[PDB]
């Protein structure tokens, strides 16, 4: 459940996700929504664009050129005619909305698993 | 194999892993080991006991009073004689390892998942 308290997980359970830096080289608005916003992500060796839900908790402005962590091995989808492989990492306490960053200047396709 | 390229994966398996942010209240050396930290870990309403390979890039002194992500639901396992509970998420580049703060200051205890 998305809203259920989760169980204990084996170290496996983990390693299935694959957790990355990725540098955001841009990010615009969607057209037709006030929600969402298009994030264009290097990850070192490839890119990659992922549609996210934080038009209003992040200006443009707070995001690009910064490193951010990303689940990277997300099936692609379609969302509003964008091809969008990936998501981003955003942590809430039910006030206010961050996305998630390195503690030091690592380089991007640094992997957390 | 964790060398692997991980396939993809349905949101089920990331929503499967309890990513939180955690307050590093405490970081102590482990007797008997020069790369292990004992980490005592604030998630607003509970604490956790973490023990990390991570001696050898942080010291104490940059670790307490962080807020860094973790991954709370993990198995418990001794290591050291010490219980530990959790994993601290850490990115790598082959040359720097860094561990994952928020962007924004958020309230101890934040969901990720």
């Amino acid at each position: 459940g998305p809203m259920e308290e989760k169980a204990l997980i084996g170290i496996e359970d983990f390693l299935k996700v694959d957790l990355r830096v990725a540098k955001v080289l841009s990010a615009e608005r969607v057209e037709g929504s006030e929600k969402l916003l298009k994030l264009t992500l290097s990850l070192g060796d490839e890119e990659r664009t992922v549609v996210a839900g934080i038009a209003k908790y992040y200006t443009p402005e707070e995001l690009v050129g910064k490193k951010i962590v990303i689940v990277a091995n997300l099936k692609p989808r379609k969302i509003f005619g964008i091809e969008s492989q990936g998501m981003i990492l955003a942590a809430s306490d039910g006030e206010n909305l961050s996305v998630i960053v390195p503690d030091r200047d690592v380089k991007e396709g640094a992997k957390l698993s």
